[PDB]
């Protein structure tokens, strides 16, 4: 039901109602532009209205990925993305410059348009805008913006490990490990994501996959288990114990814990050499 | 990666680290995601295998070429799982005419587990260093009930009180705190608007509002630039942004029913001032 303008790594949808001259609504937080249609039902005798889902939101759907540096604070891309998104829009909808009404965050996108390009801007509005950079007290709200941000991001994943480990019972030496941040700011965000990733997308999907008992003793000659020397009281030492109970594979014990192939790679290296020939 | 080996298989492409001589042992790793962490390992191994060390196709040096499925993010989701462990099949299939060894650790040996079930006909011995897996437990439930758990549990506290807080710094308007106090209808609403707001926080509002702007770039277009502020959203920090820009450029402000959602809040009063404006 929403129409199409294929720009560069993205298809932006955007509503089009009504007519005479074009006007484009830019969504703030909310990034697409049916927030606007009730507005747009009242203002479609008048004006031919837009209300765009920006590139990354809504039905719009980019088609290369984001810049892995779109993580980053201070990062560029996406707001000068956006308004040459809103540039080609009305390029691509009138001759003549056009109306644009920007409301929060997608009011500073409107900015920006009316920064790189202005021949398509004929009258703009900026509805309560949130930009600081040119406040007289920006760093302030820089940093707060900065801080809530790191704050919601970090600290309820920090508590969230923590106490998973203990309903996991997991071995100090792992959790030593596990926790030590990296040496580097970008070891540290990559870690973040990583982590990030695995929790959504790996522990709940690969904790409860379709494997039985059964199709371990087709191959049974074929397996060893193998649990860490520093990590028993362990789940995963719990797991191997009733696999081995109910088929017999037999359980190999190798130095180290949950890491124990990092933590003690000399002495794993020995168990792995005396099963395998 | 700086040394590593590449596969280019079906949508991803797999990076991995190679050492040694001998019969290929390939390991998958666990959480972190990545082959690096057995490096030291593979020094000790090296002269008795061919040490294959991934970095599964999600993480490190190794990188999709299609995007992963919407899909993927539902919790019972075989997908990744599965991909994981065929990326590994043809891995071995790629390096070796022999069945190979195989050792994965946490939901690594997972992967391996999948591999076995799948692909046995590439598996010359395996080896599972303590998994995570509970399907097949009899307190399957209480680990899953866990997982589940723990999981929507990091997803959403943290954001819950953050934003609070944030709101009151910000001094959010009541018409505005109000809505957005709303959850969605519907679980695929309440997750959509969760998605929405982690990528605001995390690619969106520290890079907008330090973007590059100053008011230099509106007093060239005086003439087309009207400021717009809600009439029930008094005193919040945007109000402060349009009253500073007015005071500096003489860019004035025209008053809007409604508070930052003002246009679906009010959408007939926001229309009406809108056409007095520009119709
Ligand atoms: B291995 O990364 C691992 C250990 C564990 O208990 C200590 C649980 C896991 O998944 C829930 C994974
Ligand atoms: B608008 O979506 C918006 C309002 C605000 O103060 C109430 C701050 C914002 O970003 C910092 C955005």
């Amino acid at each position: 039901g929403m129409e199409t303008l294929e720009l560069q790594g993205a298809k932006l949808r955007y509503h089009q109602v009504g007519q005479g001259p074009v006007l484009i609504f830019i969504p703030g937080a909310n990034g697409t532009g049916d927030i606007f249609l009730p507005l747009a039902e009242q203002l479609k005798d008048h004006f031919t209205v837009v209300a765009v889902d920006r590139r990354d939101y809504g039905e719009s759907e980019l088609t290369e990925p984001l810049p892995d540096s779109a993580s980053n604070p201070d990062s560029d891309y996406r707001v000068k993305r956006d308004a040459q998104d809103i540039a080609e829009l009305a390029k691509s909808l009138s001759d003549e410059p056009v109306y644009i009404l920007g409301s929060s965050s997608g009011s500073i996108v409107a900015m920006h348009v009316l920064k790189d390009y202005p021949e398509v801007v004929k009258k703009i509005a900026f509805h309560e805008p949130p930009i600081n950079t040119f406040l007289p007290d920006s760093t302030y709200w820089k940093d707060k913006n900065d801080d809530i941000v790191h704050q919601i991001l970090t600290e309820g994943l920090e508590k969230g490990m923590k106490t998973f480990g203990e309903t996991l019972n997991i071995a100090p030496i792992d959790a030593k490990m596990m926790s030590q941040p990296a040496d580097t700011e970008e070891g540290r965000i990559e870690q973040y994501k990583r982590t990030m990733f695995w929790l959504e997308f790996e522990i709940r999907q690969y904790t409860h996959s379709n494997i039985t008992l059964d199709d371990f003793t087709k191959y049974s000659d074929k397996i060893t288990l193998l649990n860490g020397t520093d990590s028993r009281g362990s789940f995963p030492q719990d797991v191997n114990f009733y696999i081995n109970k109910e088929t017999g594979i037999p359980i190999v014990d190798i130095p180290g814990g949950h890491l124990g192939y990092i933590q003690k790679p000399e002495g794993f290296a020995d168990v792995l050499l005396n099963m395998w020939g």
